[PDB]
């Protein structure tokens, strides 16, 4: 039971990435074939955190000009989304427990600005007038468990931004999915079900710096 | 049980490759030690798809001014069997399921272009008169999961081609194996069972681009 | 069941580095993110050895001009905590058996010298005006299973020095840790509980020379 | 049970290095700390042969002037024990079965060229007047499923010689092991004993060539 | 004079590629930013050759399902260009001497087929009704030094077919030059001049293999 | 002569950088050993452009709030110098020719906006007020040859805004250098003289992805 | 003058291999497309030797059961040629001064075990009766600057067998030359003169171990 | 001559290594094959410094237990040679240009610590006394440009203490050359004596970190 327990991957999910620590150069690229230029998202993943500091990065989307586009983060026992800036935030307050399997879902609609939390397939916080009549632009470069900066040495990342723990089941959707939906995402059998414009499983992720597949 | 589920390996069969993802770089190479004239096979192979899109790669072999002298591709619901070109498709219609470990093999005979197409153990396509007197030269590049294209460049694959899942027992005989002995390679116990042109755990095969041997 | 064990891990920890030969290049660096300036500390590990010589390195810290600042090492059965320099040396007797899981943590302070060691939660051995009012300085290197003197090229270390086994939970705290933290840190689920200058599973570790991450 | 027994290791041991398939460059190479310079030895090893021909190398030393001064190799069925030379053969007749873990050992002693051959604890085949009074010389390159020949030039192996399936306990002793001793090494937690030439878990062995450690 | 000799290079170039061999491996690759689709082009280069088969390759344009889009290639003291495919040939008769600098430079137009091929400057060869309304595919692999063939595997192409001694300004125009401007690429200062599909200094090329930038 | 010619390079400098091509992966990256928090800075650069088109960069800062927080690069003729963002633009209209090494310096002061650009150590264009009151921040990403885009990705940057040629002498110093001074930088025998921020063959310069020390 | 001589190359060889020290490591390996089975040959090279010991390896051609089919090596002034054994030695007395570029060209036939050494043309020792009705084996491996032993990870080559110095012009001839010819391959122009069996510039020849190529 | 005069190395020498700057990662390592065991020594070297600050390694040996066993060093107008200890300094004051080539030998004998700098062939300093009775001990790690340390650990030196700038004919003899042989040593075509512990050209150096060989 000992091993099959600590082995376990949440939904059906085979795959996972490892963070074995976090430091300069731990990261996760991903590769989305279709543009990231999106007007509303869903974004869901499942995360194992081993510890979270002041702001541990889940996945950051960012461009050239603006590094903050889309950001998932853990803050302490808090999680905060944010789109279309810093500014921009939207906090769950207690809900994120270190070295447990637990599910989160952004979900951001341009027109209204109106903007959702999920964990574990419940409403954790909304808000509206959030990046309202915002367009996130495509060309830029989207990871898990770091933000950008720069992974090209000369000092590399910010080790205290790093994420540690396991990811699985990392899905942006183009488009809000429905209440009942985001239920689905979470769900036990879930992992087949996967986003167009991130899927698990079909769309690259890199994992580099000491992070790995763990297959 | 879901920890053992989720490693389970269809035959008696004790490693893998795994796609961990589709991509412009991921493919497997296939390196027979005899040549790969051939006027009559057998090729059988498991195959756990992730995700299954127009045109998804299990293998291909083809030649420098011919690149579909043989392939086996899954589409949306339907495998297709190619041989000596992509005018001469044997299709069957309806049985490949997603996440499910299911056996697949083909197979061709010059003489008659007698070809036949085979499901978990079942008839599930046979048609005559293809590629009828052709033979298929040697000298040509064997991949599995991915189609010949540009492969020492930066990418070069086509990524809407390519397999994600994973693949175990790729086996080519020079024959026709009897109807008998195919449901023989499908069952239970059957990885020891190999060909004698690629021979599963026999005939070098490496993965390249992400592709991983899950041992 | 034998498969269970022989991948059982002691606390609820899920990721060991294995050390699968003792070789002139094996090791593990291991690089925190605040300095080692010490006054006081407690360093506790988990160690499955493999076999023991003379001298088997599980962590060393030195920096150019003594090589010496902190180490722990095993001596046949025996273990061996040394602080400021080898003459600086507390040993208790007859306290690791091989293939065997066993937890390991020295402390020391140098406001009297005092220092102790621990196995399995018990205390093993303790003595007093050990390296008193001595310093440990920073910019060191600190390294697991092998202790400074190659790196680069040329094979530097000594083989004979050179940890084999598995290792996990290596963690430094900047105190003395109580009696009851230390059987704390011992305990069935205490992986979760890591120190605050080397903390298992968030300090970068990374392995050399064939040393490999299990997990 | 499906993937217990798959990932079963035959004695206590807890780590095997696999062959996955044969080629031109997949070998391993063993690197003794004290020399290879015998007047008498014993030699034991974990095999489980995924396929066999003609001659598949479990282990073979050899020197410049002399590639064959000890090998064990499968020849189908048969086991076929080298000293000293190629003209210097014991065979154990019909004693190896594919897919199936089995302990072999070697027995060699030059005063009266004493020589026996053992498979799971049973003596399999004995000889006398085997390479008298050699003397094996230090200097050589120890090798496991693969021949000294080759290397670096892109391979350069006789891949119809190479090992395919796992192997795992490679040790070797400087004596001659007696009948009761070479009854433990095969027993079923025997792993913890291992050759003061080579031990295994000790020796450095490096796989190359798409030949993993699996730990 | 010696050294000042064998270093010189043709135009006011100041870099050049060396193939200090032919092998299975040896290539450049070349990288054009816009199409490589063309209803007529120019294509010109200085090449220093070091040996001469039946068939030594320039350089090459080829897709998956016609290698020989265009080819420039040296047969002993011949010349021969080609495109659509194998059979549409000019050849210019005994004009590549060992060892000098010369320059090349091949013309074509689809809209009568109309091809010329210059040597120094000089009209080598014409010929009409050659590939008249193909039209040159895009997406194809260009290379020079070597033909279109396996690149990923090891080795994999033909070691006969390889290029060895020198080349330089490599460039192709997507447009047929004026006799004047053939003239003017073969000037002793015509170096700067390039072209605007491939451009020498400008366009990415890649030497494998053991091909070198010499500059 | 040309043999000499070919290879001069302009001060007394005995190094330079070749970028043989513009692709998407060619930078050169820059390490100050200070900080570059800069409120007047003097930079420069001796060029040898092969090609220039709208923008090619010469040496670019920035951080991941503002990429452009100093550039300088070429438009055509045109030398085109830049402060704290894009907006603030200094341009000399028609004063670099391809081919040829040319001296530049820009030079800046916060406390008026004070920015001046020089050609071959003559005043080429002069403003005042351009990012008065700016502060360049330190941390941020200095390159050469191309603009801060993103390494890693397989490569990430634009093509069109690298450079290709030759360039030496790379150096800044945190303060405007006076008239005389920036003459001196020009000088025949200069290339003693070099930053206190950048100097040229004392900060770590790593040219990637093409680009070459020619020594 | 001293400029132009340090680099000077002897014939109008155009590029050379140096050997910047006598690891044990560096090494020059050699691959004949045709086979090296031979009943007569001619070997000739330029050397020019830093520093010889009492065995100085220019090149060595062996097999698994004979690592001397054939050797050429310095010995102090002495130069030493083998054929088919260490016991088939012609030895020329006093005839190889360091750092002067000389070119060695050996001759043997099998017929009569005629053996002939020439130095810078003329005739420097000469036997017979040398291997009479040997003939060198096929499936060798040819090596420059050192002598078949291990390569890949086991500890290198003897060190004190390495060459060091510049070596260019290698080539091998399946016949012995006439006089004549061996007074051309000497020649001031002669570098274009090359070997049917290994011809310099368009033989691989792949520096290893720090060995470079000078172009 | 503006090339000629940049190109030129100073005896004969025709070879030297560049480093092109200094940072944490740049050195060189020397691989002595007898043991630096000495108890008096001549160490000489060609130096053409870039850039000298408060220290700047020339070259540097040191063990484990003392780093500082010989050093040559620069400093802003000084040579520094160090033995045994850091206290024990022979300081010459006034005699190192920057940008030209000079050759540099340190002299040292334990019997009376009589230490000998020698520059360009000119007594620099002399002392008596400095580490009398010392030896200096076997089995340290021997660097040019830069000090003991340990490189990996992303750097790891400091970047202060780095040569920058070119060297030739590092040499190093186990005993105290006489007047006469240290000006012969600096003779215009003394490249060729060379040391018989370091002898330039035949012991192994090994370039790192952006250190290059020019040759
Ligand atoms: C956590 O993050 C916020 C940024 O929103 C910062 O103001 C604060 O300093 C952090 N908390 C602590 C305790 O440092
Ligand atoms: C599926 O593939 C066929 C080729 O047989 C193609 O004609 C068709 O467009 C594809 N379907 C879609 C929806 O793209
Ligand atoms: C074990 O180590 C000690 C050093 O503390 C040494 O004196 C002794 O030789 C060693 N014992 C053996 C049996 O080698
Ligand atoms: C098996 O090996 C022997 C060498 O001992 C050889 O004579 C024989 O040809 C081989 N057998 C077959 C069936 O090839
Ligand atoms: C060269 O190739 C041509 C084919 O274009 C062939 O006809 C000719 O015989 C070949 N010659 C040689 C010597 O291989
Ligand atoms: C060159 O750059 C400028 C930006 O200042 C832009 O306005 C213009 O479109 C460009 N010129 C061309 C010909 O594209
Ligand atoms: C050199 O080699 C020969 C063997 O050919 C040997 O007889 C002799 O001892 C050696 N000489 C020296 C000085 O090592
Ligand atoms: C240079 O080094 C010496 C060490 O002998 C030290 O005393 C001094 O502080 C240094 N000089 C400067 C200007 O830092």
């Amino acid at each position: 039971q000992g091993w099959a327990a600590r082995s376990w991957l949440p939904a059906g999910c085979e795959t996972a990435i490892l963070f074995p620590m976090r430091s300069k150069k731990i990261f996760g690229s991903v590769h989305p074939v279709r543009p990231m230029r999106l007007e509303s998202f869903s974004a869901c993943i499942w995360v194992k955190a081993t510890d979270v500091l002041n702001k541990t990065i889940l996945f950051s989307y960012g461009t050239k000009r603006n590094p903050y586009e889309i950001q998932l983060y853990l803050s302490y026992q808090s999680i905060v989304f944010v789109v279309g800036g810093e500014e921009n935030k939207l906090v769950a307050e207690a809900m994120v427990s270190l070295g447990r399997w637990t599910h989160l879902c952004g979900t951001w609609n341009s027109e209204e600005g109106l903007t959702s939390l999920w964990v574990n397939g419940e409403l954790a916080a909304t808000t509206v007038e959030m990046a309202t009549g915002h367009i996130v632009p495509e060309g830029g470069i989207l990871q898990i468990g770091q933000e950008k900066n720069g992974c090209c040495v000369g000092g590399g990342f910010d080790e205290t931004l790093a994420f540690s723990g396991r990811l699985t089941g990392f899905n942006i959707w183009d488009s809000v999915l429905s209440n009942e939906e985001i239920r689905e995402t979470g769900g036990a059998e879930s992992c087949h079900i996967r986003g167009n414009i991130v899927g698990w499983g079909v769309t690259e992720i890199q994992p580099h710096g000491g992070a790995q597949y763990v297959s």
